[PDB]
């Protein structure tokens, strides 16, 4: 069974005001082409495009908390409706206070409550769940693994809340490792 693509450009982490364009591939036949967000339960948009019928374009001028989740795309076709796309997930940052981020075990933490940290380079990501301490800091704890100045990290980190898993803060501040 055929299956939509689905992806972000330029990424699918994106400040909020800033734009974003989410894209679906299908094939030459695929008649129509539709959005669908978990949590949403009637379609998040649909197109019926011209051309060459293979790709739609869903574009997001300015990156709000409402378009922050996880999306599947879908094309119908005379076969019928396509399976799936692979669920993208839709990231907005910018919408708590950035934790603070230093030292190889780095440490992301805040006063500001968080129920996760997620540490990225500047192109990969890991999360975790936080913990608060006795003196009252969420933070968490990322081993890195070879620093060497042969593979040097660029590293922001993020926290979120249980409830918008896909709405993270602002980035914490640039951090360079080994020196």
């Amino acid at each position: 069974l055929s299956k939509a693509t689905l992806w972000a450009e330029p990424g699918s982490v994106i400040s909020r005001g800033n734009s974003v364009t989410i894209r679906c591939q299908g094939t030459l036949e695929a008649q129509e082409y539709r959005l669908v967000k978990e949590g949403s339960p009637e379609p998040w948009d649909t197109q019926n495009p011209l051309e060459p019928k293979n790709k739609a374009r869903f574009s997001i001028p300015s990156m709000t908390e409402h378009h922050a989740g996880r999306y599947r795309c879908y094309y119908y076709s005379p076969a019928g409706w396509s399976e799936p796309s692979d669920p993208l997930e839709l990231v907005v940052t910018g919408f708590y206070n950035k934790p603070t981020l230093s030292a190889v075990t780095l440490q992301c933490g805040s006063r500001l409550r968080f129920d996760r940290f997620i540490l990225t380079e500047e192109k990969l990501s890991w999360t975790l769940d936080s913990q608060l301490t006795p003196s009252g800091q969420f933070q968490a704890l990322f081993p890195v693994g070879p620093v060497t100045p042969s593979h040097r990290w660029m590293l922001r980190c993020y926290g979120s809340r249980r409830h918008i898993l896909q709405v993270w803060s602002e980035p914490s501040d640039l951090l360079e490792i080994p020196v």
